[PDB]
Parts: C-alpha cells; sequence; structure tokens
C-alpha cells in the first residue's frame, strides 16, 4: 500500500532554545502497523548542545503508531498528502519549547521538517545543566476538535540524583488530506514507550527507539 | 487488615462556585483491592446547582485502587491514620477549581471531608450552562515527589454537540502515617473510568461509580 510494512524517513531540524541556535538531521526506519521504529540522529549545527537532548526526543513520527481494536488511523490515511503537527512543552520550572512539524513522503521515503523554538530554561537547571536522563513511558490522550486531532499529555523527565521534571504537552495535529477521504477517530490513547540504542560524543549522536501502540480504555463499564 | 474487601464510606463535602455556595453528603460502599465503588451523593445545599455536577465529580475515593503488579499501595499501606490530598484543576477556557480534603478511617468506615473552591468558569460556557456528558477515561500519573506522591493528568470533559473541554488536575498526596513506615512506589500509572450512574432532580441526586487499576507501561 501507500505506507509499506517497511518504511524510510529522514529528518531535519532547526530550532534555538533559550539563545542557542542548532541543527540536526537524521535517517531510520521502522514497521508502521507494527508501531515501532529507529532513528539515528545526529547534531550537525551548533554541537554539542549546551542542553539535554532529552528536551529534543519527542520532536524526532505518528504513522508509526500501531493503531489496535477498532481505531481508524489519522496519520496513516492521511497520505499521499501528509500532515502536519505543532505543539506547545511547558516545563513546571519554566521553560517553553515549541515545535511545529511537516510530514511528507517523497519515492516511498517519508521526509520530516521540524522547527524548535524554546526559551526561558533556568540557567542552573537540569536542562541546562545536562542533568538528565530520559522520559517515563506514558499515555497520550486523543480526541478530534475542530477538523483536525488534538493531543494532550504529562511527560516525566528523569533527572541525575533520582526525582523528575514534569512537563505538559498540548499537541494539534492537522490532515493536509480533504477531510472528506478522511475516517476521522472517536477518543482514544496511544500508549509510548521512548529509550535510547546508543548514543555518544556528549549527545551529538543519539539512536532513538520508539514502541507506540493506540487502545481504547481496556477497564470494563457500567 | 484494617482495609477489608468491601468497605463503606461517608462524606461531607462544602465549597462554592463562581459565587454559588453549596454543600453536598454521600454514601457508598466498594471493593478496595478489586478497584471499584459506588457513591450516592445528595446535593443538600445551593440546590439545584447552577453549574455541571461533573466538575465536582473527582472530588468525590483513593484508597479504591486496584494496585496491581509490584506497587506499593501508598493509601491503603496510610491507614490507621489515613491521608490527604489537595488539588487544582485549570480548565482551559478559565475556571479553575481547588479542593482540599481529608481522609479518616472510623469505627471501620471510610470519612471523607472535603472543600471546593471555584473561580472563573466563564458565565456562557458548557460548565456554567450545564453542557455537560461526563468525563472520558484517563490514566493519572503518579509519582514520587516532595515526601509524598504527586498526581498529573489532563482529563476531557464531554461536551453536548460531541466537543471536549480539557482541563488539567495536578495533586499532592499527603500520607499523615510517619513516612518511615510507608514503602514508597516507583513511577506508575492509574487508569480510571469514572462513570455517571444515574442523575435525579436536576442532578440533585447522583449515583457515580469508579473503577481504578494501578500499572505500569506494558509494551
Ligand atoms: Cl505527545
Amino acid at each position: 500500500e501507500l505506507i509499506k510494512e517497511n518504511m524510510h524517513m529522514k529528518l531535519y531540524m532547526e530550532g534555538t532554545v533559550n539563545n542557542h541556535h542548532f541543527k540536526c538531521t537524521s535517517e531510520g526506519e521502522g514497521k508502521p502497523y507494527e508501531g515501532t521504529q529507529t532513528q539515528r540522529i545526529k547534531v550537525v549545527e551548533g554541537g554539542p548542545l549546551p542542553f539535554a537532548f532529552d528536551i529534543l526526543a519527542t520532536s524526532f513520527s505518528k504513522t508509526f503508531i500501531n493503531h489496535t481494536q477498532g481505531i481508524p488511523d489519522f496519520w496513516k490515511q492521511s497520505f499521499p498528502e501528509g500532515f502536519t503537527w505543532e505543539r506547545v512543552t511547558t516545563y513546571e520550572d519554566g521553560g517553553v519549547l515549541t515545535a511545529t512539524q511537516d510530514t511528507s513522503l517523497q519515492d516511498g521515503c517519508l521526509i520530516y521538517n521540524v522547527k524548535i523554538r524554546g526559551v526561558n530554561f533556568p540557567s542552573n537547571g537540569p536542562v541546562m545543566q545536562k542533568k538528565t536522563l530520559g522520559w517515563e513511558a506514558n499515555t497520550e490522550m486523543m480526541y478530534p476538535a475542530d477538523g483536525g486531532l488534538e493531543g494532550r499529555n504529562y511527560m516525566a523527565l528523569k533527572l541525575v540524583g533520582g526525582g523528575h521534571l514534569i512537563c505538559s504537552l498540548k499537541t494539534t495535529y492537522r490532515s493536509k488530506k480533504p477531510a472528506k477521504n478522511l475516517k476521522m477517530p472517536g477518543v482514544y490513547y496511544v500508549d509510548r514507550r521512548l529509550e535510547r540504542i546508543k548514543e555518544a560524543d556528549k549527545e551529538t549522536y543519539v539512536e532513538q527507539h520508539e514502541v507506540a501502540v493506540a487502545r481504547y480504555c481496556d477497564l470494563p463499564s457500567k
């Protein structure tokens, strides 16, 4: 089909956090219907980043969610035109990060273009001091809003010395497909796990893996 | 164990939303270890309420969570002394609802005292116009923090005509028991479904059911 059982991706990302400009690129692959993917990510400008790579991590792929049960797949059916997404992540200590991304398809390859703008990350905070250790696994709540799809969630960023830095994510997802051709889902939930395969040179190379599964609440109902 | 396989509860609630004062009481029972419970709730002052009963729903019970896998049960282990919770719920259209709750155990019955303050609900929004149809199921993120437990989540309130009103919940769970005697859990999640069972006399009488299960992420 148009999204094959195996798909490749290339990504270009540019942004600023606080006032440090950077670019990353990446290349990877995964199994869109199995909900798995890997990306090999290089910092290509502004390295080494003077902030935790972790704050970029959720910016690097919605087509790779395993949509179980009934759930119509908003993203896989957005092709060939593809889709966009836009997010504000608000950290409880200050730090706000806006990400905006364009997903498109050329020659059976998925192309991501992401822009990042983060501000007010505290100078001696764990993000700017690179004192972080990855994200807990978690659940994005998906619900229809407008002629688009909206996601809400709280993520917990593991800290050196234990404890967590908490942030909220507010995401708006829009298709570029007419809408009349689009079977939009009801409310559902996406269980995700973000992990690293390997990293090196002060995180200027990071290989990142995601498992994502879309579901209805499995609890029984009265 | 002093939290048994079936437990009863009685609740007292007072508060004010958008300057409308109200009081509620409730009684109920459930199965703590299976994570189920029902409450039968009455508005005893200020009824009928000029705002959606739904904004009060999460303020009516943490002892009744089915803790699966490893997870140390903060709440069940908290007795006989019991615990408190306190919460800010912030609606994306302005509405802030603050709740402060005391949970006790007395004569084998669970006792809840709850106080509530709601401000800035838009006067023509779905809350003050009672256009709401209950809460989607959700998962609360639980983590150790500040000597106790904090909870984070977003909840989605169903509106007439099919849309949702989103709010964030920020909760601190404080145990009255000395922290030395508690086995503290790591990061975990609590899947909940809160379902209206019945509603009479313009939400002046409400039956409400919850099912709640603690777990880790299973992928
Ligand atoms: Cl997300």
